[PDB]
């Protein structure tokens, strides 16, 4: 139904166009140019007719922004050059060859229930001509990507090694994370360690630091900070106007508080909370058992740090478990507090809760996938019926509500899988981001993608009336598909280059919260990258992509105007906005190698599925043989560059820590070291 | 057809017993103890009425057996004791629940062509009560396994920690082995390894040592021994007997040459050899490019070994590739003159070589599975013809030809195999044996079985007249497979008790070879404990036993003999014979773990592939289940355990080396390992 996919696309077109307008409006104005303009405060370069940053994004090289926002960012950046690189080869041969096998002549708005129309090119039996292309184009598409995959990660590895070479100090270049503390009556934790590494570790332990559990004081702490927002707010409130509220403690759901004045309240209530906050400070500094099995241990060299971490310290792997440190602002310091015992418990625990969601989602997805010929109730007929209410209006609801439904029902999503990420434990947020993602990009193959397209061709004609039966149902699959990617693509891409919500609340914390100066930093807030979201979409995209690339080109062109505009978009937004909250140099690459072979061999397999169906059509001795390339091939990249990734080399850090020693031959490695990863609430 | 099995196993037995009768009478034999006692004189504990030893072997306990032969062969032997344990249940259980189900009443000699007897327990349609006990004895079966080898696997990690900790100083607790040095213009190998560790190894580099490749001058010297043989065995013919042969160089294949004294001739040759032997030593020793890149590096500590074999060294994974050395005795030095460049290419085209053997090999499974009621050819029918030729002993031909024909068709093949691994390079005996034994175990899971059990479907009533098939070919595989258990078992193991072989060359040698004394220890030749031929045997009978465990019960006994009399013969052939040729503790041990789990994984596929031949018979939700179960516990037990088997601890390393300079503060390391590794013909 191409005028379906055409009233969408304009639509599209047009909001994103005025997004784009009311974009350059609000960024032109400087009165608000501090959140349109994060970076470069936080940078510290700044202080205090419309598509004319196009061009501009696209001028800083690459070894600038790698300094600029880190090598984080540009690569996760090049993952759309990536694909890019995939595709334009396969949109330009799809389109050249598999529709001109003779829009000149190919699906055109067709229904399986043409039982008498009897088109030409339109089923399986034997189509020897046609099914050999269609073969050799599968074959020559997987070569091509498996060149495009291996060359990108050979460059990320290229670059991940220059980079940690020319990467200055950082205070997570040492220390070393030990779980699994195995409990003594007498010895206390510290000092365990303390003889286990000086008799183990000779001339290279430098210091440990004990991981404490201070987890309700650093929520108490955040009590704190919310109480004291709210005092702010309600202190400019009674500045501005002179009057005091009742409301008891909530407004919305406050009882028949008195509150006659409030301020005592809040100030007595501060100071409670505050003294609490001294007893609570006074006994965790005092208490052996709030100390827990592990604690961040530093060295004097790179050489020691790496060795102590790629190798097994007791005869038990199941204790003192060594691993590489992150940042003190990395580590997620509400998850040293849970000990190792629990965490397979856990584990399993949100494997149940995964799939349990998984499986409750198929409900909103067949609503969504209600978006056929089926409408409202009968007892609102004046209510859904119009003058004509089916003659272009439908076209714009089914080009249009699908995508915005579905696209509202993903919203909590990346929510959810940083709760479950988070209560599952991993201490450190560049694990957590990289987990989540995984989790979601496992959600969407099962439910947004196998689960749509089943439930499609379910619907229409009941299972065709109780292989074969996706052989006519996969094409409207690629309609919705069309449909959604627009709707999540393009549009998507220009309400992230908008940035409302952050604008919004910032000119609310202006209004409200803000008392004064230097509280700007505080109330400015750039958001991160956000891995975990960004993503998944383009590996969904991949792999729609992908596996409808012989079956449909007609889909690819719209992944390409998606991975450009974003492309650009984020290149603009890494540049201005979105500074790195960690920094994992190019950390999750092997996952996007996976990601993308498990979505090529999907391809494979589901090409296998369509063409097969007439059996001993001479297709399968080679349809089988391309799952197996491709995981071989995997496996050939894997071990042949996955290292860079996963493990250091140590001559690296020798020569690292022997420029380093050149250059600062005067350096307090052990006063630098001994005051970080204390804690947060600790100073 | 139970006669089959009586008359074959009666026969077997007696073979047996005869065996071990005269292995009793050669044995009490002292003229010939030195082969039959050939350790405590490899050991030097000696110098110069039948059943009687069999309370002998088990008398002296394991820790004494380690310090005798060494840990390798006492976990070899605690193979048989593993699968005993396994067994014994599985044999009650099988034989209690299985055939109680209602010999009483089971298949008892039946053929597929009973299509009007129509016996009770015959057929899959429903049989509710006995597939839900089928399935549930397979649960149960499946969970003793488990627990089993989690128990096992636990003792020899335990074992191995033990002994490494407490065994003495070798001079491969240092030495590690650096693969792929990049060549360069000027510098020599050595060199470039010396400034590598130097800067990157520093306190603890001690020194290293060059690989050469003199396979050529191995090749010569080991001619020039061969020639002496030939020198010494005709000088005593001589002796003996004064005349001179004119054997052109080999008499059988020797031409009309004149040899009128021979004596000049192999004199003068045998100088002509020796200063081609200066020559080509000289030109050795004087050749840069005869290095190759690798070298032998030695440490000073325990724990630097450990650390630098451990981790990577060079930005590149396929440069400077580090990994543990072997002992003197135990490195290949043939295979240090591969580059890493054609390894690859090595062992694709042994894996080609590798199907063509076991596709090849089908033929002769064919040809023994022609077992059947088909005779001689028509020609000879006074030949093959006979007074009743019917009656009893075409009982013994069907349950004897058969295993002594699978039995002389698997003779060359470990020969060919060990071929196979020592061509594709490998430079570690240990190593090289654990890889044939990996290709054997294949050869035999995809040859000797499958294709024996899908051959014997298939001839009897033409595949049925062109699942529900095997369904009925299963038994009389049973049968075959107890006659082949029998044949090479029992008296195969008869065989390996009597040591005929060796003994017959050792006399051989005395009479004709030998010509004083001292070269006795020469002369003796223990042999080894064979690890590539006994290990891929009893890996067969665990696929075999699991697989048919609840299927037919009836198997079983004749496994557990065969455990118990292997076990006891070999307990007594390593205590007396069969020195250690390597030291490899405990190293193949995650081998039988996994192999053992593969063969309990089959089982539980061909359950399911008996089982559910009935559509929708409520079994399959159930017997899915037992593969993934087994595959996750393996995961669970090769990240719980297999690190003591695969990498060394540092620890360990450390506290070895603490109580190693306590004992010996004295000891020149560097003295006694810079002349270890130079070369087996270097001196």
């Amino acid at each position: 139904t191409l005028q379906d996919i055409g009233v969408s696309a304009g639509i599209n077109i047009l909001s994103a166009f005025v997004f784009f307008i009311i974009f350059a409006v609000l960024r032109l104005q400087p009165f608000n140019d501090r959140v349109y303009f994060s970076k470069w405060y936080l940078k510290g370069l700044r202080s205090s007719k419309f598509l004319n940053w196009m061009p501009e994004a696209l001028k800083m090289p690459e070894p600038e922004l790698i300094d600029h926002a880190g090598l984080d960012s540009v690569v996760y950046l090049r993952i759309y050059w990536l694909g890019l690189k995939i595709f334009t080869p396969i949109a330009v041969l799809a389109w050249a060859v598999l529709v001109p096998v003779n829009e000149m002549a190919k699906q055109l708005r067709n229904v399986t229930s043409s039982d008498i129309d009897k088109l030409s090119v339109s089923n399986i039996p034997e189509y020897s001509m046609r099914f050999w292309t269609h073969i050799v184009m599968a074959y020559a598409f997987t070569i091509w990507t498996c060149y495009v995959l291996m060359k990108e990660y050979e460059t990320i590895a290229n670059m991940r090694l220059q980079f940690v070479a020319s990467e200055a100090r950082r205070p997570d270049q040492f220390t070393v994370l030990v779980r699994n503390v195995p409990p003594d009556a007498d010895e206390s934790v510290s000092e365990l360690v303390e003889h286990f590494f000086l008799v183990n570790h000779p001339d290279h332990y430098l210091t440990h630091q004990v991981v404490c559990n201070a987890n309700k004081l650093a929520d108490l702490v955040k009590k704190k900070k919310k109480l004291q927002n709210w005092l702010d707010y309600y202190q400019l409130k009674y500045a501005r106007n002179n009057s005091q509220r009742i409301m008891v403690k909530l407004g919305f759901l406050g009882l028949w508080g008195q509150k006659v004045d409030a301020i005592e309240h809040y100030i007595a209530e501060i100071d409670k909370i505050s003294k609490e906050i001294s007893k609570e400070r006074e006994e965790v500094v005092n208490d052996p058992k709030a100390i827990m099995p592990a604690a961040f241990v530093s060295f004097k060299t790179r050489w020691a740090a790496a060795v102590c971490a790629q190798t097994q310290q007791t005869r038990n792997p199941t204790q003192w478990l060594t691993e590489w440190a992150p940042e003190p602002r990395d580590v997620f310091w509400s998850n040293l507090a849970i000990p190792y015992v629990s965490l397979t418990v856990r584990r399993l625990i949100m494997h149940v809760a995964f799939f349990f969601l998984t499986f409750f989602f198929i409900v909103p997805i067949a609503f969504v996938q209600s978006l056929a010929t089926i409408e409202g109730i009968v007892k609102a007929a004046p209510f859904l019926k119009f003058i004509v209410d089916d003659k272009f209006m439908k076209s714009v609801i089914q080009g249009f509500l699908p995508g915005i439904a579905l696209k509202l029902f993903l919203a909590f999503l990346p929510s959810i899988l940083m709760i479950m990420s988070k209560f599952e434990g991993f201490t450190s947020i560049s694990s957590l981001e990289r987990r989540a993602a995984f989790r979601y990009y496992i959600f969407n193959l099962v439910n947004v993608f196998l689960a749509s397209v089943i439930a499609g061709a379910a619907f229409e004609q009941l299972n065709s009336f109780l292989p074969k039966t996706i052989g006519v149902a996969i094409p409207m699959k690629a309609t919705f598909f069309i449909t959604y990617i627009m709707v999540d693509g393009w549009a998507g891409v220009a309400g992230e280059i908008l940035m409302l919500k952050p604008l919004i609340m910032f000119h609310l914390k202006n209004a409200f919260l803000v008392k004064t100066d230097k509280d700007r930093e505080e109330a400015m807030d750039p958001g991160s990258i956000g891995f975990n979201t960004g993503e998944p979409r383009i590996q969904l995209y991949f792999l729609l992509g992908l596996v409808y690339a012989p079956v449909t080109p007609m889909l690819l062109p719209f992944i390409l105007v998606f991975f450009a505009l974003a492309y650009i978009v984020y290149r603009h937004q890494i540049i201005n906005v979105y500074n790195q909250e960690y920094e994992s140099a190019a950390a999750f690459w092997p996952d996007v190698h996976g990601r993308v072979i498990a979505a090529l061999v999907i391809s494979q397999l589901l090409l296998m599925g369509l063409l097969g169906t007439k059996h001993a059509a001479l297709a399968a001795p080679f349809l089988i043989a391309l799952p197996v390339l491709t995981i071989g091939f995997h496996h050939f990249c894997k071990g042949r560059y996955e290292p860079a990734f996963i493990r250091y080399p140590l001559q690296e850090a020798m020569m690292k820590d022997t420029l380093e020693t050149a250059r600062e031959p005067n350096l307090n490695l052990k006063g630098y070291l001994q005051n970080a990863y204390v804690h947060p609430v600790f100073k």
